[PDB]
């Protein structure tokens, strides 16, 4: 039904269409990317600084750190939205690494439509301190995008890119894409 063909447009980058959306994967430092939204994978307190969350909070800066802890105290949040600080994005969406990854990605997609955003960059959510298994994480991320497309919800969102710190986790995402391709 929805899946196009897997190819490599640039060195180390792999992509396929899912309906109208270009889905891409690559290995690297997510804090060097430009996108409307960058996703952080963090703790239920939104103040973790290990792995991806270390890089994101250090580069984003202290105002973003402060924003996170202020929203954390205000209410019980499944995720929070902050400014981009000194990252190259309009907003950071901080999701809980231990939560259901499909649900987290669905929420990111819906929040990006609400802002008329076109591009998203996320890590392999949950594979860091939360210690979720890489193939379950890959299956969940791609399933969330498929569901969003199937329901006719894609309008402003055009590009979803996963930038993955460990090259061995990239392998797992590529194999999952190949399983689905048309
Ligand atoms: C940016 O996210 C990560 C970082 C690291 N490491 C930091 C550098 O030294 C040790 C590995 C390992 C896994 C992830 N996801
Ligand atoms: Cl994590
Ligand atoms: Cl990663």
């Amino acid at each position: 039904m929805f899946y196009g063909t897997v190819s490599s447009p640039d060195s180390g980058v792999y992509e396929m269409k899912i309906g109208s959306i270009i889905f891409q994967v690559a290995s690297g430092d997510i804090t060097k990317e430009e996108a409307d939204v960058i996703v952080n994978s963090t703790s239920n307190s939104f103040n973790l600084k290990a792995g991806v969350s270390k890089a994101i909070l250090e580069c984003a800066g202290q105002n973003v750190e402060r924003e996170c802890s202020q929203q954390a105290q205000q209410r019980k949040n499944d995720y929070i939205i902050t400014g981009g600080g000194f990252l190259r994005c309009k907003n950071i969406i901080h999701v809980i690494g231990g939560n259901d990854v499909k649900s987290s990605v669905s929420s990111v997609l819906q929040e990006c439509e609400k802002k008329n955003y076109s591009s998203i960059c996320l890590p392999a959510i949950g594979t860091g301190n939360a210690k979720q298994h890489p193939d379950k994480v890959a299956e969940a991320i791609i399933d969330a995008i498929e569901d969003f497309v199937q329901k006719g919800s894609a309008q402003s969102v055009k590009k979803v890119k996963v930038v993955i710190f460990l090259p061995q986790v990239l392998d797992v995402f590529y194999a999952n894409m190949k399983k689905r391709e048309g």
